[PDB]
């Protein structure tokens, strides 16, 4: 019946010590043995969730990564891009020039690190800190960085950040996906993308069926992929209208309620 699982990282995969339990490693390994095939589906950049997919091993067991909000889908074991997608170069000023006026810090990617004029904001840290990737300041933020890129992120408290989120979201006309992950996280990432409209692309590009899927998460951001997969699993800790929707709801990150759900789907 089932094929694939895809799992959420944040509050999903990881406890809250952002670290995998030898519970849901042992079993996600066993799973992969087996023949299932794990993909892993986050806002994070391609570099945060590497250390978690060779965790996983899942380089061994043809797993694949939904960096970027679903922006990237890589395939782990071969390293070959299946689906690649970047902001118009053109918006990258106008979030700058936003963030600059509202006195909000910019950052965006280039290779092992994170690119931002102010490496001294705690917000940039945290992301830093999270994706375990070296902050290289600039101050000359659209000269320095390498273009084009999969994403940006203008990060600071919800009470700034929000006028922000809503000011983009009216000035770029739909040209790009504007939305808060964290509250003090707003993700500028390509038109269209989110995690279930990539894993549909992901499906049809592995010839899989929505109904061959198992999605697991906890976020309004894992809402689409939890209904569109066959078995959507809301974790314990997930926002109440996500319980709703899925199709079973297990127990906390913390609790293991990926390993929960797995084990109760499958005989490891
Ligand atoms: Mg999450």
């Amino acid at each position: 019946k089932y094929k694939l699982i895809v799992l959420d990282l944040d509050g999903t995969l990881t406890n809250s010590k952002k670290e995998i339990s030898s519970r849901n490693r042992e079993t996600l390994i066993r799973i992969q043995e087996q023949g299932i095939r794990l993909v892993l589906a986050s806002g994070r950049p391609t570099y945060g969730i590497v250390p978690l997919a060779n965790e996983l091993r899942m380089n061994e067991f043809g797993g694949f990564i939904l960096s970027y909000n679903g922006g990237e889908i890589i395939n782990w074991e071969s390293k070959e891009m299946m689906y690649e997608n970047v902001l118009p170069n053109e918006v990258v000023p106008v979030l700058y020039e936003c963030a600059r006026t509202n006195h909000l810090s910019i950052l965006t990617y280039d290779g092992a690190e994170i690119v931002t004029e102010n490496s001294l904001d705690p917000y940039v840290q945290k992301e830093a800190f999270l994706n375990k990737m070296a902050i290289r300041e600039t101050n000359d933020f659209l000269t320095d960085i390498t273009l084009p890129v999969a994403k940006c992120l203008i990060v600071g408290d919800a009470g700034k950040l929000i006028p922000v989120e809503s000011e983009l979201c009216i000035r770029l006309q739909g040209k790009i996906n504007v939305f808060r992950s964290e509250p003090y996280f707003l993700e500028l990432v390509p038109q269209g993308i989110d995690k279930a409209l990539s894993l549909s692309v992901l499906l049809e590009n592995i010839g899989m069926t929505r109904e061959e899927v198992i999605a697991i998460g906890d976020g309004y951001n894992d809402l689409s992929m939890i209904k569109f997969a066959g078995m959507g699993v809301a974790m314990g800790n997930a926002q109440e209208p996500v319980k709703k929707a899925a199709d079973y709801i297990t127990l906390t990150n913390d609790e293991d309620g990926v390993a929960e759900a797995i084990e109760r789907i499958f005989n490891v």
